């Protein structure tokens, strides 16, 4: 039962899988590894298999005895509670591997507990992960709202009408810099260290600013965070995830139902194109939580040509 498969995830030859994700277009996306199992692995193992891999994070399978799985994040330098990408790349391959179908599944992490679900269709799959309830900082204002706004060379006829500059959040805090459709996003090349001056001065490692598609409930944004060693991450699932829950907190956007869907486009400039698709679950006129859905694509998977463990 789960003592087998315990057993199992002890004995069996580690594997190593490459993907992109939110996207099944091969090369773009946010790339992540995702390796199991390692039950059977150290942390300083993990931590060296992160920097030989070299993605912005490698996902490592472990086994759980509460929940369906357990799942460790591991940047090339250190270890992360939680990744967004990095776990739907993760429950992609769990998903192609088991051939799961439609199906809802629990994960634990250092961030604790989270659902995830699973939709099959025509061979393919797609991953949901509930974020919980969003959260929202004061407004940025004065001299730290000109100081990021000037940082992105724009000036305040750039930015949205009677929308803030703030903090939002549902895990790891970003700026929400809501930009006009006119300007060119692309074209952007911000001062890298403007950005993290301020980012120790607000305490937030990273900036969101996007702009809305013309009467479409999408966005296109790009997520800089230089404070960090990521100068700019191709899709960010902790950037979209509280952008929806903002435009639902500032009325951006009209929903009708108790929903709100943003398909959240990011990572164009840097050829990485991915799609991330926000849902978000409206109660009162407030986002009471965040789904964030996408896709990947598989690059290729190997057996360990080397003995993993100490």
């Amino acid at each position: 039962s789960g003592r087998e498969n315990l057993y199992f995830q002890g004995h069996m030859k580690p594997q190593v899988y490459h993907v992109d994700a939110f996207t099944s277009q091969p090369f773009r996306g946010n790339s992540a590894g995702v390796v199991f199992p390692a039950d059977n692995l150290s942390e300083a193992q993990m931590q060296l298999i992160a920097r030989e891999l070299g993605h912005s994070e490698t996902a490592f399978l472990l086994h759980s005895d509460d929940s369906d799985v357990r799942i460790r994040y591991f940047t090339p330098t250190v270890e992360v509670p939680i990744c967004g990408h990095a776990t739907v790349a993760a429950h992609y391959v769990r998903a192609k591997v088991l051939g799961l179908g439609n199906c809802t599944i629990w994960q634990t992490s250092l961030a604790g507990k989270h659902r995830v679900t699973i939709e099959k269709h025509n061979d393919d799959y797609r991953i949901s992960l509930e974020q919980g309830t969003p959260g929202f900082e004061p407004p940025l204002e004065g001299e730290t709202r000109a100081a990021i706004i000037n940082a992105l060379h724009l000036t305040e006829d750039d930015i949205l009408p009677g929308l803030p500059i703030q903090v939002a959040t549902t895990g790891h805090s970003k700026v929400m810099i809501p930009l006009k459709p006119e300007v060119d996003i692309d074209a952007l090349s911000p001062d890298l260290n403007a950005l993290t001056a301020i980012s120790k001065k607000i305490g937030c490692n990273g900036f969101f600013p996007f702009q809305i598609r013309p009467g479409k409930n999408e966005t296109d944004g790009r997520m800089f965070s230089p404070a960090i060693g990521i100068v700019e991450d191709p899709v960010t699932g902790n950037a979209n995830g509280p952008m929806g829950a903002w435009l639902v907190h500032h009325n951006v956007l009209p929903h009708d139902g108790n929903v709100l869907r943003v398909k959240g486009h990011q990572g164009r400039a840097l050829g990485r194109d991915g799609m991330i698709e926000v849902t978000v679950t409206i109660r009162d006129n407030q986002p009471e939580k965040v789904t964030i859905s996408g896709t990947a694509v598989i690059l290729f998977h190997a057996e360990w040509a080397i003995e993993l463990g100490s």
